[PDB]
């Protein structure tokens, strides 16, 4: 059970179905917590996000296309997810933190 702790870039794409499966809350839209930045915690059963194989709950995103976020916006999240569209793809900077091995 190594402690660890680094940085991921997760380049995500549109899907033609739903897009982006998954969400990230800034501590707003949950009970747990609050006043907190931006963050993954959602994921479908059949989103890029979850396919991607390289993604789960706890990725603190503070990096996404380039806007890493101003203190705490979900609403600014959610809009880095539909900005994606633009290019078809996006790509969001992570920090996990490594807790068992």
């Amino acid at each position: 059970q190594v402690v660890h702790t680094e940085t991921t870039e997760v380049v995500l794409t549109a899907d033609p179905v739903t897009g982006f499966g998954i969400q990230l809350q800034g501590s707003v839209f949950a009970t747990e917590t609050l006043s907190s930045p931006p963050l993954i915690s959602y994921i479908e059963a059949d989103s890029p996000a979850e396919r991607c194989g390289v993604l789960q709950i706890g990725d603190r995103v503070m990096a996404i296309n380039g806007i890493p976020t101003e203190d705490s916006t979900f609403e600014e999240a959610n809009q880095l997810l539909r900005d994606s569209s633009i290019t078809s793809k996006v790509t969001l900077e992570i920090e996990f933190d490594v807790a068992e091995s």
